[PDB]
């Protein structure tokens, strides 16, 4: 067991991104997400478990602490993807600010709508997707955020271990729950390995 840094972040923030992410790539696993295409999302047949990881949020710090609203280039957090969000909200909470951004990214599914392809096309991703599609990222399983109360923002970075959004390859694989895991988490629909 392995505590994060003291560092402005604070556990309470950290275990509602961590459960919210496990919860919703759950949700999807298991045929249960609306999708705006129509349907729900197909279910995954080996969606794994995130685990939260000390040394991506830091890299995701360092982008939240500059204030900036903008993605960070990719020798700022090598091998990893990203999603921001931000509030005109400056004092929120940072575990309700978790929630906002969790539910804004996610929200992408039911508002744009995927569909039942699940390769990332350039068509894909300009329907405004891509926020949801690293969230659910079958292969992403490493996650940390950083929260950050700027001068005119509460601005909210997390990023994923492996990076997701890889052009041309699926979010995820199609199946019945766990049926690609041999790992399994029967309750959720997700793959520890």
């Amino acid at each position: 067991e392995f505590g994060c840094p003291d560092n402005g972040m604070s556990e309470e923030a950290r275990q509602k991104f961590l459960e919210m992410h496990n919860s919703l790539r759950s949700s999807v696993a298991l045929g249960q997400a609306k999708d705006g295409a129509g349907g729900n999302a197909p279910k995954a047949a080996k969606m794994k478990t995130m685990a939260y990881d000390c040394e991506v949020e830091k890299t995701a710090m360092n982008n939240a602490k500059q204030c900036v609203f903008k993605h960070s280039q990719p020798n700022q957090r090598k091998g990893l993807g990203e999603n921001i969000f931000m509030s005109s909200d400056s004092g929120m909470d940072k575990a309700k600010a978790a929630e906002q951004a969790s539910k804004a990214w996610f929200g992408e599914l039911a508002e744009k709508g995927v569909g039942q392809n699940l390769k990332l096309t350039g068509g894909l991703f300009s329907r405004g997707v891509g926020h949801y599609t690293q969230m659910v990222w079958q292969e992403t399983v490493k996650l940390g955020c950083y929260v950050e109360a700027c001068s005119n923002m509460c601005y909210v970075v997390c990023q994923y271990g492996p990076a997701g959004n890889m052009m041309g390859k699926d979010i995820y694989e199609k199946g019945e729950p766990c049926s690609k895991c041999e790992n399994c988490d029967k309750e959720k629909g997700l793959c520890s390995a």
